[PDB]
C-alpha cells in the first residue's frame, strides 16, 4: 500500500534473501531495512528543514538503494546524482535545490556550500548502528518521493506519483516474473534506473548491478554479462546495440533472459531485430515517456507480427490509467494520423519543477482535473490507440 512498507515487509519475509549484487558482492533484504531504518533513525534526530529534499551521490553500489530508503523513510525526497557526472552537476543542483543535506556514498568531488554532507565514512558508520524504527513517517501520498533532474530542471515525482507507474510495470501488460532478477546499468540519477529499481523491489527481486567502470571497458562487460543470472533487462536502445557487438550475447549463452524493455531512445528495427534472431523466446518491450511523467507511459510488445508489420517501430500504447492525445499549436485536439504535440494527463504526472516556477507554469497544466503536462514531443495516435513519435517541438 506503501512502497516503503511494501519493501520493509520483504525484511520479515524472505531476509535472506539476496536484493543487490555488484560483481560478487551481495546484500539481503534484512540488511537493506536495517540500513535504511538507521539512516532514517540519524536523520531523525538531525532536525532537518522538513520537506527539504537530501542528495545522494554516488555510483551503483548497494548503499545508494540503501541510502535512498532511509531518505524516503525519514519523510524526504532524495535526489540522485552521479559519481560519474561533471563537478558542476553537483554544484549546479545543490544551488537549484537548496538541499537540506547532500549524503556522500562516494566521496563529493567538490564542495556543496553550506550544505551539511555526510562522509562515506559517517554513512558507514550509521548503517552500522542498528535500530528498532518505527516508519511512522514515511513518503506518502502527494509527497514528493524523488527528484530527478533532467537547464536542468527537477522533476518532483511524488509517492503516489511513483506507484502509478510501478502497479503499471507489475500488470498483465509486462508480465514480469514474480522476484525478478534484474539488471540494473542505467546509472540512479536518470529516470530509467526506476524501471528496474522499483519493479523489482516490489516484486522482491534482486538487482545485478553494474559499475560504470565495466561498462567503459567492453572486454569487462562481456565477461560479466554471462555471469548475471538475469531476467529482465532495461537499457537504452544504444546501449544494447553495444551488447550485441557481442556474438555471444544470445539466449544459449543467457538462458536466464526473459525480459528486454527499452526507453528512453528509438529503439530501431534492426535493433530489435537482431535481438529477436538472439533470443527468439524473450519478450521484447518498446516504451516511452517524459521524466514529468514518471518513467514511461507508452508500451507495445515488439512480437515477430510487429517485426513485420512495422518498419519505424511504434512507442505503442497508454497506460491504462494515464490519458495521452495529440494537439495543435492551440491545444486543440488533432486527427487521427496527424503530427501534434503529445499530450499527458494522469496520476503520475509531476506536480511540477523544483523552485523553477517559470517552467512549470509552461509545462503542466490541469485537464478535466487531472494533472496535464506538455511533452516537447511530437507524434501520432490512430483509432486504435497506438502512439508514434515523430521528433520533437524544439
Ligand atoms: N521508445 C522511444 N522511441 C522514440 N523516442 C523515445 C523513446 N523513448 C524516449 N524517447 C524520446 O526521448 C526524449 C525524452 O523523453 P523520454 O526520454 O521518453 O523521457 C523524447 O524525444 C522522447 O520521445
Amino acid at each position: 500500500k506503501n512502497i516503503i512498507t511494501t519493501i520493509d515487509d520483504y525484511a520479515r519475509t524472505q531476509p535472506n534473501n539476496v536484493v543487490y549484487d555488484v560483481q560478487g558482492v551481495t546484500h539481503t533484504y534484512a540488511e537493506l531495512k536495517a540500513y535504511s531504518d538507521a539512516l532514517a533513525a540519524h536523520l531523525d534526530t538531525l532536525d532537518l528543514p522538513a520537506k527539504d529534499p537530501i542528495i545522494v551521490f554516488g555510483g551503483q553500489t548497494f548503499e545508494m538503494i540503501a541510502t535512498f530508503l532511509g531518505v524516503v523513510k525519514s519523510g524526504r525526497a532524495y535526489i540522485p546524482i552521479d559519481t560519474h557526472s561533471p563537478n558542476e552537476r553537483l554544484t549546479m543542483i545543490n544551488e537549484i535545490a537548496k538541499p537540506a543535506a547532500v549524503i556522500a556514498v562516494a566521496d563529493l568531488p567538490t564542495g556543496v556550500g553550506t550544505t551539511p554532507v555526510i562522509t562515506p565514512d559517517q554513512l558507514a558508520a550509521i548503517f552500522a548502528t542498528p535500530v528498532d524504527y518505527q516508519a511512522d513517517h514515511v513518503v506518502s501520498g502527494d509527497d514528493n518521493y524523488y527528484i530527478i533532474f533532467t537547464m536542468p530542471k527537477g522533476v518532483q515525482i511524488s509517492h503516489d506519483n511513483l506507484v502509478s507507474y510501478v502497479d503499471w510495470m507489475l500488470s498483465d501488460d509486462f508480465g514480469l516474473p514474480d522476484q525478478p532478477n534484474s539488471l540494473s546499468q542505467p546509472p540512479y540519477s536518470f529516470d530509467l534506473s526506476v524501471m528496474d529499481v522499483y519493479p523489482t523491489l516490489a516484486l522482491g527481486g534482486t538487482l545485478y548491478a553494474l559499475p560504470k567502470a565495466v561498462t567503459d571497458d567492453f572486454k569487462q562487460l562481456f565477461a560479466a554479462l554471462p555471469t548475471l543470472p538475469i531476467n529482465v533487462w532495461v537499457s537504452t536502445p544504444s546501449f544494447m546495440d553495444i551488447c550485441l557487438l557481442e556474438p555471444k550475447f544470445n539466449a544459449e549463452n543467457l538462458p536466464t533472459l526473459t525480459h528486454f524493455l527499452f526507453c528512453g531512445e528509438e529503439l530501431t528495427h534492426k535493433t530489435a531485430a537482431t535481438l529477436k534472431k538472439r533470443f527468439p523466446d524473450a519478450r521484447i518491450f518498446n516504451t516511452y515517456g517524459p521524466t514529468e511523467t514518471c518513467v514511461a507511459v507508452t508500451q507495445i510488445e515488439i512480437t515477430d507480427a510487429a517485426l513485420a508489420q512495422y518498419d519505424r517501430l511504434p512507442i505503442g500504447y497508454a497506460k491504462a490509467d494515464t490519458r495521452i492525445l495529440v494537439v495543435d499549436e492551440n491545444g486543440e485536439a488533432v486527427p487521427n494520423g496527424t503530427e501534434g504535440e503529445l499530450i499527458i494527463a494522469g496520476p503520475s504526472v509531476s506536480k511540477g519543477y523544483l523552485n523553477n516556477p517559470e517552467k512549470t507554469a509552461k509545462a503542466f497544466f490541469e485537464l478535466d482535473g487531472q494533472p496535464a503536462y506538455h511533452s516537447g514531443d511530437i507524434g501520432t495516435m490512430d483509432a486504435d490507440g497506438l502512439f508514434r513519435y515523430r521528433g520533437r517541438v524544439d
